[PDB]
DNA sequence: GTCGG
DNA sequence: GCTGATGCGC
DNA sequence: CCGACGGCGCATCAGC
């Protein structure tokens, strides 16, 4: 049903495997923009030069697609396919907090396998041993309804907790999708300024009290990374990723730019200001400076503001999610 | 792996 | 302590 | 060994 989905599968399992075999992260990349461009293209593809034309497709992606469109598969992935080490390296590196590294460190010491990384236990830090713990539960994705109910929790706890903190879902969810793998939310008190509690720590520990938020996978004084669970209805829900992010009330819109993503997207729009001559991150957009500090921050008065400055036709949040196309 | 310089 | 990497996460 | 590639929080380490 996909256009070009063959293709996109393709290159989507050439990036993981560089990104967890390779560790070569700019390959990964590499990759992942390829597999992007060609899931927005609006057409078929007919051969290697034809992708060729995308930004992003070079010279050996389009050899792929010529082995791929010729004969259904690649040479390349079925040598991979077959590496058992690689498909172990690969698999554990879907627990969250077991990068790259730790994966081959356990692959190396004969951990193949679920069952083997659960006898292991004691070899996990912390947010391993969550990420564990919650494997399955996080394999799955949440459904809008759900959001919203998780969404209602959130707002009335933050809103007893002090009446000056405003509580925004972002991510997938303000993109409008249907589903979502985590929920986002983006948290301002007047109190936390660029220039200016405990501000997160009284929401998260709110929230533990109400036996919402269920474990901690880390925590700062600005970033809580955790785990959360909907109060069951008879005799229960899958525990769910959350992450609550505290940025500077005067910084909202870059913020909320951020926070929305996609992923893609949002290096996508970096690297396209730093061709203009600007750097953004989630609190600022500034000027690259002739030396190699970035000048001073510009006024943002909107998400769209962001935009202007960079030369990009504003995009409403669900049109920064990644599509693709269909065939018949 | 692709791209720009 | 601070700075700057390394790993891993949004 | 062309070098850059988006950018930063939290956890941790190395060097000072
Ligand atoms: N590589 C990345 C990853 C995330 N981000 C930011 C962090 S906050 C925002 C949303 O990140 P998430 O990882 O929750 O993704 P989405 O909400 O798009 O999807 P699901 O959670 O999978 O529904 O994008 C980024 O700028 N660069
Ligand atoms: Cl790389
Ligand atoms: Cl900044
Ligand atoms: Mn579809
Ligand atoms: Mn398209
Ligand atoms: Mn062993
Ligand atoms: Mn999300
Ligand atoms: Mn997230
Ligand atoms: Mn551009
Ligand atoms: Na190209
Ligand atoms: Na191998
Ligand atoms: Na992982
Ligand atoms: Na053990
Ligand atoms: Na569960």
């Amino acid at each position: 049903e996909t256009l070009n989905g063959g293709i996109t599968d393709m290159l989507t399992e050439l990036a993981n495997f560089e990104k967890n075999v390779s560790q070569a992260i700019h390959k990964y990349n590499a990759y992942r923009k390829a597999a992007s461009v060609i899931a927005k293209y609006p057409h078929k593809i007919k051969s290697g030069a034809e992708a060729k034309k995308l930004p992003g497709v070079g010279t050996k992606i389009a050899e792929k697609i010529d082995e791929f469109l010729a004969t259904g598969k690649l040479r390349k992935l079925e040598k991979i396919r077959q590496d058992d080490t690689s498909s172990s390296i690969n698999f554990l590196t879907r627990v969250s907090g077991i990068g790259p590294s730790a994966a081959r460190k356990f692959v190396d010491e004969g951990i193949k396998t679920l069952e083997d990384l659960r006898k292991n236990e004691d070899k996990l830090n912390h947010h391993q041993r969550i990420g564990l713990k919650y494997f399955g539960d996080f394999e799955k994705r949440i459904p809008r309804e759900e959001m919203l109910q998780m969404q209602d929790i959130v707002l009335n706890e933050v809103k007893k907790v002090d009446s000056e903190y405003i509580a925004t879902v972002c991510g997938s969810f303000r993109r409008g999708a249907e589903s979502s793998g985590d929920m986002d939310v983006l948290l301002t008190h007047p109190s936390f300024t660029s220039e200016s509690p405990k501000l997160l720590h009284q929401v998260v520990e709110q929230l533990q009290k109400v036996h919402f938020i269920t474990d901690t996978l880390s925590k700062g004084e600005t970033k809580f990374m955790g785990v959360c669970q909907l109060p069951s209805k008879n005799d229960e829900y899958p525990h769910r990723r959350i992450d609550i992010r505290l940025i500077p009330k005067d910084q909202y819109y870059c913020g909320v730019l951020y926070f929305t993503g996609s992923d893609i997207f949002n290096k996508n729009m970096r690297a396209h200001a730093l061709e203009k001559g600007f750097t953004i991150n989630e609190y600022t957009i500034r000027p690259l400076g002739v030396t190699g500090v970035a000048g001073e921050p510009l006024p943002v008065d909107s998400e769209k503001d962001i935009f202007d400055y960079i030369q990009w036709k504003y995009r409403e949040p669900k049109d920064r999610s990644e599509h693709h196309h269909h065939h018949h």
